[PDB]
């Protein structure tokens, strides 16, 4: 008698997400990949997907939101360099500096005020080309910037960098918005003296729709949402067919009852349907109760590699299935998205006086486990 | 300029969790403690409850519901023995050996066909008194296990157990139940020749509600969701006053604005209400998106260890409050919730001919990371 | 065989809302009743309502939202007056008249300027006590506007009333107000020489919690929400004991299906629960797909006067009950609430520069039909 | 100062209705059109459509599914007969007759056991060609059964009638289900010697995608779902480009209110975007308090044949709008759904020993009230 204590969950491929930072290295000729992992790598797990990339060398670099998430991932023995995105307080610095964190200059007013520190502080220069509130927008304080690095060892710079907010988006108004941010750009880099290696210019939508153009760097690329091979754009744009980035996640399930169910008997109680032929029926142990089925189809799912049909009613926690030939319980079933490419993220910003709120947050069902499969998974000890 | 990447949280106190355990084992004059860890520490984190459990001494083992949760724990430094509940097959009689978990003994055929393997195999036998499908519910039965078990010396009997059903539901038609499983019980251990430190009867509400019931061994205890500090009964009944169990988590968030608003004026864009007061108003960065908010009253916040209130229209992403004096942004808030005994999983069992499916799952705020805070989170390395 | 076309459904008892308005003439001594239906009478259905308030003669007029309702009242043969609340145009100065709709005095400046017009207006003068923009806040400009009606023959005061705020809230705070407010009425209205016969003072809550204040004249009680029999105050307050308005509506649905179950037999595919006795059980067509069910208890329903305990899973359209004999498909089921008292509708207002925006909309089971019970339903032609 | 009590609602043009009635004739060269209007209306108002229908002489009959809407539309003076879908109990026949209510003839045993009554009965005799257990499915019975009306000339036999479950699917397994329910009414029917002007074969789907096909006959068509406009089959098949259906519901709202908001300013409290150009900002009464929003693309909205564009963030109740020019606050607005075609009920079908429930239920704003435009509107007394 068998007991299905995880009737549903997550299946994360680390293979694949090695892939696509790989593919997406190629596709932009980049030097340097620093893996964006927002939100608990974009709600698939950040610690697992990091181990991935530092063992297949795939990423040079991480970048997180939190502070706690660095301090998590360095317990966890990554030792990459690990780069915070929105933490810069002066009581921290020891922490940075310890335990090998980059961090990025706010404001000329934080350098100069920098109080005295021992060791290396790694840090980031951010360019303000215009949709945001953190860093530099004005070429004589970026030069009085660069004086105060230059002049401190202490500091090392670790990247000068910007990104695009509308290369996700499609049209005329959105490709003049690019051109109006490349052209702040270079107003504030150009004859800066620079070494041009520490240039970091391009997300996830600028590497996969705008590769081919010479005036992006792609020295060091920043890909987050795109490693789940997910589509950046939520329906505007088309992956470009050349590029094969892998969907790395799947929501599955098993067998949990198979039912000999006769040419006209009733599938179930109070049922509109009867049953086509002689054969098997499977019982799923999902239904309504699950919010993250609202983004599945609900006419097929996919077992042993082949499709077979969704038939009758589903309950709160029962969808059956028409099978093939008979399987045993506990074959595994993967579902089926309406739409492939749909986010498994959403982003909340919020602008105050003093203040700006960035929210990212799962919407690929948060209350069932994360299970990683894949050769990369059983090296790095994340496959049980 | 400050950039808040986590705006709310689950705050989790891991001393608080320590001293639920120390509690019931003072309340039932307990031996051993089991510490029942399902769903991932009922939405709460296992681990880190888990070490906090081992450093302290208050839990002398550790029940999980899944083989793989039980491999990361041991992955992650933990000792003490675990139990994982529903697994069994022989094909893992490898792992459970090597990685000291004991399994339960589900039917005698199971314990007759048992395989030859190396090393110490630690088994608990269940005894079915009702309510469930897993192991013995015949006395012949049990003494023939007893005697396969002790003719075999590689077995190591880790727990006689049962649980009661009825123990956190109300009146008499459940008193009764409880008393009929009791009966079973003892027809089917009284003259099996037990050694009695192996018994383990109580569940939650066993050790809450029955503690004075001498009929009851608490000789090994298992608390599972009463360790968050929930009340187990939802609703139905009273906690005993002379028991005190802390609520071990909360959800928090934080000032992202302060505004001084002068005593007439419009508190937002198309609102009802003006305010009363010369003085400040903080900006909380949720509302309705946040799904975990309908558990929360609407009235009262905590911030500083007092009780300011929710004026005016909260949004999708704003709440607002009066402030007594002036407060940094940044400064903590707590919710405070409708009902503060409320459960915060939810558990979905199906019965079908050759499995069971038993799932629980959080209901507190799946999408916002755990936080732990106190001393014991610092000395586990879980407060970063 | 039979068809269910009409599964579930919303169940008022016209005789009961009728009663409802004699109970409270009688609470508070009242001359006129005037009969607030907001929201098609709360979700109830005003034309019923109206009809049945005309025939008992247990309403002298019907106070609605939209002129659009005042016209369909009309050409359903209701003769009574009624009064629009926030309708004043010139324009529909006709309609108005030729309809015997009473309407609303906004400002000093409306009455002023009044263009020439034929027939009686019926018009009404608010008192602004405070918690609105509507109306009349200065003593000297009533005066003046008291001068204009009474010089012009054609305007017929119906009229001059307030309602207060915090009459439905508990406490200090708003004892205070609702203090404030009468403060107002009486600066506002003493010494003006209204004829005393044309004040309005009570709204639902004035009346239920305020009926022996004799500074409060129930002259023309204006009772609305508290027709349908809910509790006003949403929790805060207790409904005098000696007040018995009855609840006028249930969810009602019918036994779609009886079988015979035998004394252990499995109630449902994939069920935990097994049924305890020989005997009937009925399969009610609702479930988790009927959004109002959540504010249902599901423990049990009533049928035959008597109420019957709900066994098993609630799936998506089926609920099951275990009968105590055996019952003929059709026969009525009725739901019991989580909270009798609880409110059938939920109102939003919004205020801007030129424009307040006041929306009342019914939170009970709005996809399902009113039916009309009780003699009255049959007198009025609402009881097929 | 102006008053909002209606801010939002889903207005319904009459005149389109009756013009796809009109359309849906000539498309399938229909003699008599038979209106279906369930579920009130198809959530669009059964009585208006319905006078609409009777004025315009658009439709011969009406069809609906409760006895209790066929009285409420002789209530309202429609004399068209109709037709009550699921009644036949023996006990109602005065109610039919008196009314001129046809009804379905279920089965031969009710035939023969017709009892006595005076007046004329007219009924429809239900050809079960499959996918239902409502009338006749055997040939003899048939004949047997047209004795017995034919012989008794108080039976007017009003229709001989069947519908094809599978002709608003797509698809190989469903054009063959189609093809064996034509044999089956052929089988059925040839030879029989009915009058063939009485047959009625085509519902929605059989009207719009099969009006070509002369083995249908058309001689009596049944539209229901089509006449709201949209598109009967959800997604699977393309309405005949030559067959121009219009769509006769959209959901509305009105300005609230109008600001100037200058080129750089912040167009919310917390808000990301700022306004492009000097120019002016309605402010709409809705947002996501209002499910129906989530049917609704949310970057355009029109006002006054246009289309201008929705910025910023919504909250629970207020929606914004970059204007052209400056509109006066009450102007109105118009929603623009995310699928123009998508489907306005969803119907739920049960089947159980004795008893078969048929629910439909409206999915378009059910909380808003149904506004009638339309020179049809005025005439028939519904456009106040």
């Amino acid at each position: 008698l068998t007991a299905i204590h995880r009737p549903t969950w997550v299946s994360v491929d680390l293979d694949a997400a090695a892939h696509n930072l790989q593919e997406i290295r190629e596709w932009t000729k980049a030097k340097k990949v620093y893996a964006v992992l927002k939100a608990d790598g974009y709600g698939l797990g950040a610690i697992p997907l990091a181990k991935a990339f530092q063992e297949t060398a795939s990423a040079d670099a991480l970048i997180v939101s939190n502070l706690d998430e660095a301090l998590e991932l360095r317990q966890a023995d990554l030792t990459l360099p690990i780069w915070v995105l929105g933490a810069w307080d002066y009581s921290d610095l020891k922490l940075f500096i310890d335990h090998d964190i980059v961090i990025t200059i706010p404001s000329l007013a934080w350098l100069q005020n920098l109080p005295d520190f021992e060791g290396t502080l790694k840090v980031s220069l951010a360019i303000d080309t215009g949709m945001t509130r953190i860093g530099f927008d004005k070429a004589d304080e970026i030069s009085a910037a660069k004086k105060i690095i230059d002049k401190n060892p202490q500091l090392d710079l670790f990247s000068v960098y910007t990104h695009f907010a509308t290369a996700d988006e499609a049209g005329e108004k959105s490709k003049a918005y690019f051109e109006e941010q490349l052209r702040r750009w270079q107003e504030l880099t150009i004859n800066q003296g620079f070494d041009p290696s520490l240039f970091s210019m391009a997300n996830s939508a600028t590497c996969i729709w705008h590769h081919d153009d010479p005036r992006i760097s792609f020295a060091a690329i920043r890909p987050g949402q795109l490693i789940s091979g997910v589509n950046v754009s939520n329906g505007e744009l088309k992956m470009p067919p050349n590029l094969h980035l892998e969907r790395i996640f799947s929501v599955c399930s098993e067998i949990a009852d198979v039912r000999f169910v006769k040419k006209d008997q009733s599938l179930s109680y109070g049922a509109s349907e009867r049953m086509p032929e002689d054969g098997y029926v499977a019982t799923l142990p999902f239904g309504y109760n699950d919010g993250w089925l609202r983004r599945m189809q609900k006419s097929s799912v996919i077992i042993n590699g082949k499709r077979m049909p969704i038939i009758g009613r589903i309950t709160m926690d029962q969808t059956m299935v028409k099978l093939d030939r008979k399987y045993p319980i506990g074959t595994r079933v993967t579902l089926i998205g309406k739409d492939g490419g749909e986010q498994i993220t959403v982003e909340e910003v919020a602008n105050y006086s003093h203040t700006i709120v960035d929210e990212i947050q799962t919407t690929l069902a948060p209350r069932i486990k994360r299970i990683y499969t894949g050769d990369l998974a059983e090296v790095i000890g994340a496959n049980y």
